[PDB]
This record gives C-alpha cells, sequence and structure tokens, in this order.
C-alpha cells in the first residue's frame, strides 16, 4: 500500500446515477475497515454535504462521516472568503449553494455584487442569466463551480454548470474562475483536508478530463474506474495516461 490517502470521485466510481456499484461499496468498506483516510471530492453542488451522507447511507450501504463529503461548494466558499472581497454576492444554482454562501457572510446583492457564483441550477432561466450578466459586466469576480458541460441523469446527458457558466462567459467576455476539478483549488484544499503528501495519495474517478486530470495537472497519482464516463476502448488513445487503470474497484489491494 504504497498509498496513504484516497480522494474519491462519487457518481459513476462509487454509485452510478440511482443505481448501485457493489464494488465501489465494497472498496469505501476496505478503506474504512482498513482504517484508511479517504475524502469524497464532488463537482456536484445541486446536493448539498450532508445530504450526499444521507444518500449513501440510505441508499448505497456506506456509513460515512460528513467531515468526508468534500463538494465543489466548499471549495467555492473557501476560495471567496480567501480573496476577501466585500460579502455581496449573486448567485445562479440549487438552494443548498446559496443557502451556504449566505450562511457564511455573503449577502445578496443582485446590482453591484463583489462576487457572482454559478452553479448548476435545475430551474435556470433567462432573468437569472441576464442578473448574472450585468453583474459581471459592472466588474463583479466571476466564479464558475465546475467545469462540467453534462451532468448524467437518468434522462440523459443533461446541460451541466460548465454551459450555464460558458453562456455567461461568452455574454460577459469574462473569463471565469473555475472551483472544481480538475482545477488546482479544489485539490489543494482536498490534499490539505488529509494533510498528506501528494506522493502518498491517489484519485479516483470515471472521468479522464475532471478525476484523472484532476490528478495530472496537480501530481497526485490516479486510478480510474471504466465504470462511468471514460469507456474501457478509449483508456489507450488518452493524453497523459492514469498511474492505474482498471475496469472494476475489486481489481485493487494492500500493494
Ligand atoms: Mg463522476
Amino acid at each position: 500500500s504504497l498509498y496513504k490517502g484516497y480522494l474519491i470521485d462519487l457518481d459513476g466510481t462509487i454509485y452510478k446515477g440511482k443505481d448501485r456499484i457493489p464494488a465501489g461499496e465494497t472498496f469505501v468498506h476496505e478503506l474504512q475497515k482498513r482504517d484508511i483516510p479517504y475524502l469524497f471530492v464532488t463537482n456536484n453542488t445541486t446536493r448539498t454535504p450532508e445530504s450526499v451522507k444521507e444518500m449513501l447511507a440510505q441508499n448505497f450501504n456506506i456509513d460515512t462521516p460528513l467531515s468526508t463529503v468534500y463538494t465543489a461548494t466548499l471549495a467555492t466558499i473557501d476560495y471567496m472568503n480567501d480573496l476577501g472581497l466585500e460579502k455581496t454576492v449573486y448567485v445562479v444554482g440549487e438552494a443548498g449553494l446559496k443557502e451556504a454562501i449566505k450562511a457564511a457572510g455573503y449577502v445578496e446583492d443582485k446590482e453591484k455584487p463583489a462576487y457572482v457564483v454559478v452553479g448548476l441550477d435545475w430551474q435556470v432561466d433567462y432573468e437569472k442569466f441576464a442578473t448574472a450578466t450585468l453583474a459581471i459586466q459592472k466588474g463583479a469576480h466571476f466564479i464558475g463551480t465546475n467545469p462540467d458541460l453534462n451532468i448524467p441523469t437518468e434522462r440523459g446527458l443533461l446541460p451541466g454548470a460548465g454551459s450555464l457558466i460558458t453562456l455567461l462567459e461568452v455574454a460577459t467576455r469574462v473569463k471565469p474562475v473555475y472551483i472544481g476539478k480538475p482545477n488546482a483549488i479544489i485539490m489543494d484544499k482536498a490534499v490539505e483536508h488529509l494533510g498528506l503528501e501528494r506522493e502518498e495519495l491517489i484519485m479516483v474517478g470515471d472521468n479522464y478530463l475532471t478525476d484523472i486530470r484532476a490528478g495530472i495537472d496537480n501530481g497526485i497519482p490516479t486510478l480510474l474506474v471504466t465504470t462511468g464516463f471514460t469507456k474501457a476502448e478509449e483508456v489507450a488513445g488518452l493524453p497523459i495516461a492514469p498511474t492505474h487503470v482498471v475496469s472494476s474497484l475489486a481489481e485493487w489491494d494492500f500493494d
């Protein structure tokens, strides 16, 4: 076990949509049995950290602490607090995202906010986009929670946060600061959470462009499970290959 810590993706890796992935569950159990420090890191902001925990326990037999569920939302609020601009903001996204933003020191300002935070909003519409545009044009710090252009639902690959964010980008001509995988911002705060050296850490995911590249671009060993986005047929043909590749997490052990 050259790896002391584990950064784990959720959708497509530990489970698939509303479906189970028994192996992924067993994998988490081993990590728990074996006393190994792990951290779940997801880009999805439409579900709060505590809501994840709930889902995991009631749907995928995983009983995990709250501190082990790192969402792109946490990394975004951390970032905002780090930058320290005045605490005014305009948000496009789901209630959870907004609830936390204001739960921190940020009050909503529709005209001249210091920050404009954009995440996936299942009910985004024109008015919200126009409000966001004007705010960003007037100089607000444009933040995109996660780059994902698509989000898999039990309905297909619908528009993800990235697409909504891109619309505001080409409408304000202002490039946003992406928080989620595979950006350094969330990964730094994640490596910091486990407080372990990237050398002895490994990121596990099903998506090359987000999970895998999250390690490559940030110097962190990677494990790719072709149970989700990146299909096995394409494992050979990727830019920088993943440290380890596997068709199922049941092919991983001690050393
Ligand atoms: Mg995924």
